[PDB]
């Protein structure tokens, strides 16, 4: 009876740059069970996203700030996803394949703590929605 959760904002994402790791500012859309991202807002209306993160594959009960053993960047939340490995899966700085299972660690940094907290909240509500249904 209520609408599916949505969120839009810029987030800076840790991405494997064919060798090195680097943070890239992206336009992010939470809709259905995915964060889709583009470089800027306009492009959301003109092309397919650069990537998508599927919350239906999330490992955890809830989304939490990035693990400080590994991530030093402020305002960062962490989303780990897992699924059976495919032909397209490749080892990278954010994705490990072992035992035919691919785990991808997603780090997305907000411009402010308040936006980090907003995103974590919306994403937790998507998790609950994914778990409560037919």
């Amino acid at each position: 009876v209520n609408s599916s959760v949505e969120e839009r904002g810029f987030l800076t994402i840790f991405e494997d740059v064919s060798g090195f790791g680097a943070w890239h500012r992206r336009w992010c859309v939470l809709s259905g069970n995915c964060i889709s991202y583009w470089t800027y807002p306009d492009d959301e209306k003109r092309k397919n996203p650069i990537g998508r993160i599927n919350l239906a594959n999330c490992t955890s009960r809830q989304i939490e700030p990035a693990n400080r053993e590994f991530c030093a960047r402020r305002n960062t939340f962490e989303l780990i996803t897992v699924r059976p490995q495919r032909e397209d899966d490749r080892e990278t700085l954010v994705s490990q394949c072992r035992d035919t299972l691919c785990v991808t660690k997603n780090w997305l940094s907000a411009d402010t703590k308040e936006e980090r907290d907003l995103w974590m909240q919306k994403l937790n509500q998507v998790l609950v929605d994914i778990r409560l249904w037919q």
